[PDB]
């Protein structure tokens, strides 16, 4: 508690309703404070939270939505 | 078709947080969701073309008691 505070930007392949799936999965993750679609193409998700493990999050995304990659973490 | 800010209060009792966040985030027109308030019991929703009436009833059906607190 509260755990490490991070802002994480993920690129996800979500062209398909696919955006809605990505956003829901990320929003459902423990420690999440905010989730936002960003970039001109709305092809990225910015997540702010406390004690989020980006490793698990990324793996859950690749398993359930599509290819996903960490672009920023701070 | 301007940028909307909608704040909803959700009874956080059923994780109930996670469900609400997931439902709101998956709703049409939604660009961002954020948990806000000292008690983290409100969701701030930003987007374009969000229908607040449908959002609220979807929450009440699926997650629990929810009311609009702010629309701008």
């Amino acid at each position: 508690g509260p755990g490490l505070k991070q802002k994480i930007v993920i690129k996800v392949a979500m062209e398909g309703n696919c955006r809605s799936k990505a956003m829901a999965l990320v929003a459902s993750t423990g420690g999440v404070d905010s989730v936002a679609l960003v970039g001109d193409l709305r092809d990225k998700i910015e997540v702010v939270g406390y004690g989020i493990d980006p490793i698990k999050l990324i793996s859950a995304l690749r398993k359930k939505v599509g290819d996903a990659e960490l672009l920023q973490v701070s």
